[PDB]
């Protein structure tokens, strides 16, 4: 259900729009992305080592088992499915349904990655991913392992194959979302705040400061819509913020929401990974595209 902090919040949803559960029986849902070619949202259950598909015709189907504790997902420029893998400690790509998984980033300067958590596509085609240590710290969320890197970074995987780590000042970087300006937002689940960086072109960043915090809980995954509004996970649902970080309202969920994505047959459905369940609400807006 909807709780407006400002009137214009209601403009964002069709009349009588309500958050509703789509599916249950999961342990910890995460990492949803809509794949138009498959007419389905793919999402992970991180704590059950599997991924699922929710089709536009309203069917839940198993996607991958084991998934090697895949977590976050996005599409690359070509619309290939991109996964963050806790278990394999890598970023990986799937070209086609049922197709083999290809590693696209599995080490940095002779060191293993920690455990990629979330990923997003940059306007220049680069794939940016957060590398906190949840995937190797929590045995329920991966295959174990020890940290090899100096810290928990945000990586940029250039379309040509060049891997860099331009963001090294975060505690546990987690959710990532680009803004219409082409600058980047980074949620930090150690800092418990969402942070803003300017991208000085081509994989070089400058920290701008804390963009916002949320209560109750904290922002894990987040997305930005076509108008630049920020759709941010929290303890009680999704908080919708102005581009400057001011709260318009919230979509309330009975448990914590970890992540979210725009999709559906019109691109206007907001899917939410809500702990043990998977939820959606109809909106009047689409995800940002570039
Ligand atoms: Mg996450």
């Amino acid at each position: 259900t909807l709780r407006a902090a400002r009137p214009e919040f209601l403009d964002l949803f069709p009349a009588g729009a309500e958050a509703r559960r789509l599916a249950d029986g999961f342990t910890w849902t995460e990492g949803p992305v809509y794949v138009p070619a498959r007419s389905a949202v793919i999402f992970s259950d991180v704590r059950q080592n599997r991924t699922w598909a929710w089709s536009d015709d309203g069917q839940l189907s198993p996607e991958m088992h084991p998934s090697h504790h895949q977590n976050g997902h996005c599409l690359n420029k070509q619309g290939h499915l991109i996964a963050c893998s806790h278990g394999l400690r890598r970023l990986e790509r799937q070209r086609e349904p049922g197709g083999e998984w290809e590693s696209i980033a599995d080490s940095f300067e002779g060191k293993k990655l920690n455990s990629p958590n979330d990923v997003c596509l940059a306007p220049d085609g680069s794939l940016w991913f957060s590398d906190p240590t949840y995937g190797i710290d929590k045995p329920e969320e991966g295959y174990g392992g020890e940290m090899e890197l100096p810290g928990r970074w945000v990586f940029r995987l250039a379309p040509d194959g060049t891997l860099s780590a331009p963001i090294r000042d975060r505690v546990k970087p987690n959710g990532l979302a680009f803004l219409p300006s082409g600058n980047l937002l980074v949620s930090d689940t150690g800092d418990n705040a969402t942070h803003r960086y300017c991208l000085n072109a081509r994989g070089e960043t400058e920290y701008q400061g804390v963009h916002f915090t949320v209560e109750p809980g904290k922002t894990d995954g987040l997305r930005v819509d076509a108008g630049g509004l920020i759709w941010a996970s929290a303890g009680d649902g999704v908080h919708v913020l102005t581009p400057d970080g001011d709260e318009l309202g919230r979509v309330l969920t009975p448990q914590t929401t970890s992540n979210l994505c725009f999709g559906g047959p019109e691109g206007r459905t907001l899917y939410m990974t809500v702990s043990t369940e998977f939820w959606s609400i109809e909106t009047n807006v689409r995800g940002l595209e570039h």
